[PDB]
């Protein structure tokens, strides 16, 4: 895991399977930007809104959400999913990803979206760096 | 460029990602015809009947399906995609065929399907000739 | 035909263009390791790791690879470019190592370094022989 220079991230997804009124909107597009500025002083600048931005619940809207996002946005490389603690959606998560459709994603646990800290956005970042 | 004579098509596909409700199977049997006859007229036939053509929807759906011919077609030269206008199908293809699976592909519009002319097949046929040649 | 003698590989370099996913680290390394091990007993040996082993994707990527390459590695002898078949890829490889460059550069398919035989790497390292053997 030497980090990677040469990464611009230009099409990517938020899905969050956390509950709204716990991870509001305000939550998600403050978690966004502080995303954007540590990946840009990371030099893997996170480029852009997400393409796709929406609330879900239910391991079983993974694998359908992520064949509408694949099947939508063209060069989609990263989707970033919100998750409401432990839960069956993490692990539908990370079949239909590493092993149905090829595409990097990174979960987040909800607390870290409602209280954002740099160390858990680097951590976030140098995940995404080693995936794609 | 230079066009390349001596060039046999003799195991090839289709891949229809175009709705059947749009691009029907007589619309492809059709152009798969005036396909091999200009093929074949400019030296580089395109032989035979496609040893496989089935309808897929979804960029989701290329993967699969190309490692299924990769995987039953030994000698598969070429794979031709249909497309349904703009969309993420053509990125995906490009990207399985070129990077994942290594299998020459040609997409061509649905549009010219549906309807055929010469100077679209003429296009076909000189992109085809190029990548294998 | 006509294998040379007296050839040692010291600086080499692997772009490989197949996916991770498919051609993982620890099938590049078995692969590394065998090669060696062949071109060491045919008398062509390769004295060393690579300098330089890296993934890319696309045509795109090949000129830019290969002049980081020339640039940065003196006396660069030879590129093992792993491939997954058919692709543009090819093409653009041999016209940019060929013609853009003027490095010896040998083309090798990703099933070849997924599984290896005594057969196909005795076919890479004549090959590679023949590529770097002359004036
Ligand atoms: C089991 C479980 C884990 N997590 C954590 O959230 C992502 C974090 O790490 P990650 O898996 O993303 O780490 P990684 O090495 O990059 O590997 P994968 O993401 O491909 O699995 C994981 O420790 C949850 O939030 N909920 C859970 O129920
Ligand atoms: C960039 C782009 C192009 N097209 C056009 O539709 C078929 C035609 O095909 P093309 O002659 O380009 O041949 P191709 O097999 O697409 O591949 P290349 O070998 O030219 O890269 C291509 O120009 C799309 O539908 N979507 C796109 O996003
Ligand atoms: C489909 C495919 C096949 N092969 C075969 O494997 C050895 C030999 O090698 P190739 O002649 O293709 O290429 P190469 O030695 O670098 O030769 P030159 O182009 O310098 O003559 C070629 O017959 C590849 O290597 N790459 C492929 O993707």
């Amino acid at each position: 895991k030497q980090f990677h220079t040469g990464i611009e991230i230009k099409v990517w997804a938020i899905a969050c399977f956390a509950p709204q009124r716990q991870c509001t909107e305000v939550h998600l597009k403050s978690f966004t930007e502080q995303l954007r500025k540590i990946s840009r002083d990371a030099g893997m600048p996170i480029q852009g809104q997400p393409c796709f931005c929406k609330y879900a619940q239910g391991a079983d809207s993974v694998e359908p959400m992520f064949r509408h996002l694949k099947n939508t946005y063209a060069g989609l490389q990263l989707v970033v999913v919100i998750l409401p603690g432990k839960t069956p959606v993490y692990a539908e998560v990370k079949r239909v990803g590493d092993t149905v459709l090829g595409m990097a994603t990174q979960c987040v646990q909800m607390k870290n979206v409602q209280r954002t800290t740099p160390q858990t956005l680097s951590n976030l970042c140098l995940k995404i760096n080693v995936k794609l």
